[PDB]
């Protein structure tokens, strides 16, 4: 699994840069980045979406000088590289595992600047869930590659799917209810979602009230953005279950020569944590440790207003990036204990009481030392809470 | 979007008033900028209709002796400007953005003297629909330059046309139908304009009851018209979204040297509204609103009788413009419709709850929802002389329109 | 047209040994060929329709020991080709014409072993008359690509398709009428045809009494099927309108290493006078006329029972053929109907005469002026070795068809 990640984060780089500089898109603003990305992850899942040739939003200017427009690029010389290696024995098959990861990190920043709730809205659910319903809009050949890391409300919304949409139908559902299974480790959750592969609903809101109480299992890998890929120059000891992605991308934020965009400069600090939400994906992490493991201040949704059109960001400062602390990827789920209703209820109750989450422990910045977390004045602080 | 506006205004008056000097046109009146500039704008954008050379009904005359006659003007000195004008690129590309807004407001006081409604009749729905069937008989290009102005149902219009009955016919259409969607905010709306596109025209009388309740976003500029930019000697300050507009009609209202020409004199308190409702883009607009803004009753239609002709509308008064109040121009959707937290760490604290404990019916829930709306507008308004909010009190002449 | 044809057939043949030699599918055996060109061929135009690694059935077994059993297969060497050149600028545009010619004619082995008529009954109309329904179930994108050659009946399928339920359809319908058009060369079976067109299936029975009357035109092209590309070593002069598809064919049969398969070996001739038509597109053609061309016997469907399953089709001989006559394709209808002085001049001159002195009702006038016509063909044949212009006299399988 880790064996090839060392290699895979530097051509998927090279052709990060050659697509850019083709065509004189500096590699400095996260715009440009993040639409030649976005023109990237096309070519290495749906190649069928992405135009040999097209024009997209980018900035334009030297030294500071950008002003929108859209630039007409060619991405043949990229479309031929990214289907080869889709079953390049080099990479021992994982390139499918690799790719699920890459496409969820890169789309979180669409989602927190424009708060969407889709899953839990075609879910009948509660919206304040859709953290819960990570993974949508990923491939679902990456959802067959890594339902894992795909949120269960997104498979249990394909599992709705799948009775709201043929022996290979139940391929797709076993495969969907199956990593439900896996994603929620509660007993009682387990046997509550079996019902849902049938197709009743009526405890989708006891599903959705579960959440709270009961974490489904959610792994994570920490992967770097685009406008961090194209400007991460070590991948040596590029790994995904250690300190080094702290390290490498403090290398970038101590580099400070990626820049952002947003409506106006306030939003500077928040688009500086939306690297720190999308690469560790602690979109969902707690503010307070947040503010400890990343020593700063996490700035919400709701202290900016709605985000402008992306015909009409601008660049508003540089990156930066700064933390103390950090932890393995969370493997299994973080609550961990190692009427029907009633007792649904009371298995939810077993994980309210629990004060203390993790595999092992956080750690500190420089190594794997284990640093238990002592808490923060921001409790209940949350980007979308 | 306003940096090239204090330059725009320049020339633009300079070619107005180089084509009526020429001839001895006399910019004191209406009818004279109004046919003069008429003139001046097809030379804008459409270089190939306007003649180089013909005649066209003015006001002749020295000291107040005006009448009608047709004389002869010559157009080629503005031909060559204009046409170099359209590519130039001391206007950043916003010519034709520019000109889109120029061409709107300037054919308005026909369409209030002569009232028609084509849009809307074309597209089987209400007459007083034509409220949101702004922007209709201009250029395409100028439809593809600014289509957020034109009003949606000429858009909708150029959508039924595309579909009354080619991979180009989809790019007019894509855009059109996406300046439906940008123009109309309903939800409902939104997704029951795209219906339209396909081909069908069921609801399009369902449209006409949901224009009428959810309101459709217009995004509206301050733009003089030929008889103020002919009058109007500063430009230092002219932008699209302050009171410089305001301020201008009225330095230039102070000056009263501007006359209107209509059917008899009971027209001069009529066409010094159409000043007000032009310029402004506020024909539709609600008279109380404007009796409050600009101080003075603003009459109807239905007060005069038919428009006579244009060759045959004599000086009546002098031109007069009066306001207390102002506003920004519309920008986003006046009519905007836009109890538990779910505590997702370990971190406990005080648990508070803040609870104790069909397609057509879309449309009408967000008409509905329109209907329960007490409030419309964006921020605020600002009055006369500066920016201080002054929200609307209200008037005895609410509800009451100049078409209706 | 012909440009690209060798380097088409080329490739072809390519990839036709390619994906058999990759799993050591034998190319000697009819059914082998058969079924890999069919997979080759659907990742050429429906490439979602095929998997990119599947089974199916083949003779596995060297030197006459093949057995019926199911192989995989890697297509995904060849998908890769085939959707590569489908927007291949070294085809001039000339892909989608080409792979349409390649699909109607290698669909052409199965439905006359299972003799069926889903045009004709579909239409409701005399099934004997499918012999007009040539290029059903062709991609949409071929059947736009050469309509020409999809038959008239197919045209006027999706016509009725159209009927018996936006843009893109009156492109699709128009497109149909006009080759509708184009193909049945009558009058009256033109304006009968237009009747279809805004919907007048009255004379849809009349249709197919026409057709089988008036004889439409059937645009057409040498175009040789899968076990034949696989076995011909030659495409030097490979074009559409010449004898070199007929010596290239000829010296295939001559070679005598392909074996075509059946429920029992009496099917020999059966599967030789089937190679014969599906290379020609003779399938409709006069069973005298292919006696005299080809010098032997054309077995009818009648002679021999339903054929068994593919499952169980058996190797039954070697594949043999002759033939003393060639002609060109077919361009237009086979069946074509294809002394007074006027004065301008003032001036009295001599005189000088050459000469002493329902609807319904209208098609069948057709129908019997094409009876009239005894002739068939354009030109001419060509005897085998070059384009001396030859005509068939006679013989004793006149007026008898394969299905006849």
């Amino acid at each position: 699994t880790e064996s090839q990640i060392p290699k895979m984060y530097e051509m998927i780089r090279d052709q990060m840069r050659t697509l850019a500089s083709t065509h004189k898109i500096p590699l400095n603003i996260d715009h440009n980045c993040e639409v030649i990305g976005s023109i990237i992850m096309a070519a290495c899942t749906n190649n069928r979406d992405l135009r040999p040739v097209d024009k997209y939003w980018f900035l334009m200017g030297p030294a500071g000088a950008e002003v929108m427009t859209e630039v007409e690029i060619d991405i043949q010389p990229q479309l031929q590289w990214a289907k080869g290696a889709v079953h390049d024995p080099k990479y021992k098959g994982q390139w499918y595992p690799f790719l699920a990861l890459l496409q969820i990190s890169n789309k979180t920043k669409d989602t927190i600047l424009w708060q969407k709730y889709p899953v839990t809205q075609e879910l009948e659910i509660s919206n304040s869930l859709e953290i819960y319903a990570n993974g949508h809009g990923i491939k679902d050949r990456l959802k067959n590659s890594r339902p894992r890391s795909v949120g269960p409300l997104v498979h249990l919304l394909h599992l709705k799917r799948l009775q709201e949409n043929s022996p290979a139908v139940n391929g797709i559902r076993k495969s969907i209810v199956g990593h439900l299974k896996r994603q929620c480790i509660g007993e009682t959750q387990k046997a509550m979602i079996n019902q849902f592969e049938m197709g009743r609903w009526e405890s989708l809101s006891t599903f959705a009230a579960s959440l709270l109480a009961i974490k489904p299992r959610i792994e994570n890998h920490f992967v770097l953005t685009y406008p961090l890929i194209a400007n991460c120059e070590d991948f040596a000891g590029a790994t995904l279950s250690d300190e080094w992605v702290f390290k490498a991308m403090e290398k970038i934020s101590n580099k400070k020569t990626l820049r952002v965009c947003g409506p106006d400069e306030k939003w500077i600090s928040f688009m500086n944590q939306i690297y720190i939400h999308s690469v560790f994906q602690t979109t969902g992490e707690d503010l307070g440790v947040l503010e400890w493991v990343f020593g700063g201040r996490f700035c919400q949704r709701k202290e900016f207003g709605r985000y402008c059109k992306k015909s009409q960001t601008k660049v508003i400062g540089l990156f930066t990036f700064q933390y103390e602390y950090w932890s393995k990827p969370l493997k299994s789920a973080p609550r961990s204990i190692e009427s029907f209703y009633d007792q649904v209820r009371e298995e939810c109750q077993k994980y309210m009481d629990l004060k203390v989450e993790g595999t092992t422990c956080f750690y500190r910045k420089g190594g794997h030392v284990e640093v238990e977390f002592p808490g923060s004045a921001h409790c209940n602080t949350y980007l979308f809470g």
